[PDB]
Formats: C-alpha cells, sequence, structure tokens
C-alpha cells in the first residue's frame, strides 16, 4: 500500500482524519484533528490497532528498533514518535509532517497499527524524568484509530 | 502478524468484536456481533480501511484475483467473500469462520481492510441479477471496523 487513512476519534470532543502518503522514503502524514485544547499535543504511532478497550488497548509507541522515546528529527526514536501536533485557539490542529521512518510497508509498515493523539505535549525525551523516556509525558489519549489502506 | 482484531461499529445498534489468528496455515476467524436482527447477514472483508464515510468508504470486496462473488467454499469468489454469519432470536451471531484465501500478511493480508455485517442475507452469488456476482445483494451495511494487528 501506497495510501492510507486513519479516523481519530475517542470518548470525548477530539475528532480527526489523518491521510499517509508513501513518498519516495518518505511518508507524507496530513490532516486535521479538532476539538484540541490550543497547544501541542503528542502525536504517535501506538503498536497494536486493537480498539476493543479504546485507546488503552493501541499498547505502546510503536517500537521497533527498541530505542528509547524521541522527537522525529532524533535518531534515537521510536518509530512511532512524531512528535507534536498544535492546536490553535479554536483547538484545530492541522498535521503536514514527512518522516521517513514510518512506512506503509514492510517492517516497520504502520498500516493496521493505531494513531494516538494525545492530551499533553510530548516532552521528547527531555522531560529528566524516566516517563519522558519512555511516553514523552504526552499524558492521556484522546482520540484514536486504527490506520487502514486507503484508495 | 499472527493475530488480528476488529471492532464493529455503525449508526445502529450492531455492534461487535471479531479476532483473527493465523493458525497453521489458515486463518480463523472469531468474535460474536450484537443488535442484528435474526437470520443470516452478509460478512465479507471489503478493500480499504477507510472507515472517513462510515462504511461507505470500504469500497467493493477485497478481491486480488479478480474473481465474481461466491460462498466462500466455492472456488469462483472474492477474497472477501465469507459467506453469512447467522443471528439468533435474541440478534446474536456467534462467529466462527476457518478460510483458505484470507491471510494476516502478504498479498491476502486483510490488515487495515474493512470488515462489514451487512443488512441482509448473501446469496453467495447465485441470486441471478449482476449485483449477485459483486455482492451478493447482501445490502446495506450495518457495522464495520479497520482491521488492525492485535497482541
Ligand atoms: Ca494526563
Ligand atoms: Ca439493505
Ligand atoms: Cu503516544
Ligand atoms: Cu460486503
Ligand atoms: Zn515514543
Ligand atoms: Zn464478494
Amino acid at each position: 500500500a501506497t495510501k492510507a487513512v486513519c479516523v481519530l476519534k475517542g470518548d470525548g470532543p477530539v475528532q480527526g482524519t489523518i491521510h499517509f502518503e508513501a513518498k519516495g522514503d518518505t511518508v507524507v502524514v496530513t490532516g486535521s484533528i479538532t476539538g484540541l485544547t490550543e497547544g501541542d499535543h503528542g502525536f504517535h504511532v501506538h503498536q497494536f490497532g486493537d480498539n476493543t478497550q479504546g485507546c488503552t488497548s493501541a499498547g505502546p509507541h510503536f517500537n521497533p528498533l527498541s530505542k528509547k522515546h524521541g522527537g522525529p528529527k532524533d535518531e534515537e526514536r521510536h518509530v512511532g514518535d512524531l512528535g507534536n501536533v498544535t492546536a490553535d485557539k479554536n483547538g484545530v490542529a492541522i498535521v503536514d509532517i514527512v518522516d521517513p521512518l514510518i512506512s506503509l510497508s514492510g517492517e516497520y509498515s504502520i498500516i493496521g497499527r493505531t494513531m494516538v493523539v494525545h492530551e499533553k505535549p510530548d516532552d521528547l525525551g527531555r522531560g529528566g524524568n524516566e516517563e519522558s523516556t519512555k511516553t514523552g509525558n504526552a499524558g492521556s489519549r484522546l482520540a484514536c484509530g486504527v490506520i487502514g489502506i486507503a484508495k
């Protein structure tokens, strides 16, 4: 697959549609998320596309190379660490990220896994607390969706 | 992936959880669906895991070998043709299917695609009109979900 789509939904007001497109060796992630409190929000690909217990059964960040949590520009990061999205005053986060590590096929494929938008901003593993190196202290999962193959 | 899961949800009361497990060289589909009218309901894997327009954006039956619609035991069938699930008097359908054409990896992988439960019985491509050769006359999509990787 070369195109993917994710519909984020949660127990609250956060909702959004993310599109993924394979462009050479990068994946271009676009879309918008709304109902977010203005500010930065942790945006990551969790390991399982299991929504049987809402966003909790999505597990941890997709980390096939068992690295520490980082930000997207870092080398030592989880494959799912896409950093943060920023909600404007109206709660609207417009997504536009280009990542060279997540993929739509092969081993790092994220098809079938879950996109999660969090409550607080991802500290990018620079928080000086152990939690920071595991989840970036992004807190609760507001909305999530399974990533599926798109036309 | 050797395990997958799908949460079916729609606009009505139909809902359920379907689990998929690669056991040997085959795929075992289990789970239960509730909220259904008594009787048979078409149950198929649709091509796209695109829930942006509800179950409508799932596209047609997954059909990589370009065949016509059939029942699960037919040679001429789409890969996504899982036949009918049957709901009892309380609207509960118990799913137990072993299928030789779907898989959880490779060309016949259903990860990232959508599982749909339909309003009417699937006629297994034997109804005699053109629609029977496409969808089995199974009608509208009552509930659907993107198939994701499970732990
Ligand atoms: Ca929190
Ligand atoms: Ca119908
Ligand atoms: Cu996360
Ligand atoms: Cu169908
Ligand atoms: Zn991480
Ligand atoms: Zn079919």
